[PDB]
């Protein structure tokens, strides 16, 4: 399951890669709610998450198993789906990146 964590790290690297940058970019760093004018963001989203935070957690050996990693990546998407109306541009981006994630996560070594 060090094997499994390596698969997770590969997925993370892919999500951050140029291949997917057109839709991944909003998820690169924490939402800066004040900068964006989203003064209700932290009232609605109790547990912010983004790919830089996932990357720091992976580098620090925070995640003890693949399931913990996947829960954080999915939290990041869920936050987007919670905050924004379903027809929003950023939601379309989240759905695309989540498709990339879920398909490759499903290829986890046993
Ligand atoms: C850096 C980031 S983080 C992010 C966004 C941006 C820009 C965008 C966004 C990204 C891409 C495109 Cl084409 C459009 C919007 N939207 C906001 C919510 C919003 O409504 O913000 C505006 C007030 C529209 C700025 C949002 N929700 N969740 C996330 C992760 N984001
Ligand atoms: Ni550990
Ligand atoms: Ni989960």
């Amino acid at each position: 399951l060090s094997e499994q964590l390596k698969h997770c790290n590969g997925i993370l690297k892919e999500l951050l890669s140029k291949k997917h940058a057109a839709y991944a970019w909003p998820f690169y760093k924490p939402v800066d709610a004040s900068a964006l004018g989203l003064h209700d963001y932290h009232d609605i989203i109790k547990h912010p998450m983004d790919l830089s935070t996932v990357k720091r957690k992976m580098e620090n050996r925070d995640y003890r198993d693949a399931q913990e990693f996947a829960a954080d990546v999915r939290l990041m998407f869920s936050n987007c789906y919670k905050y924004n109306p379903p027809d929003h541009d950023v939601v379309a981006m989240a759905r695309k990146l989540q498709d990339v994630f879920e398909f490759r996560y499903a290829k986890m070594p046993d």
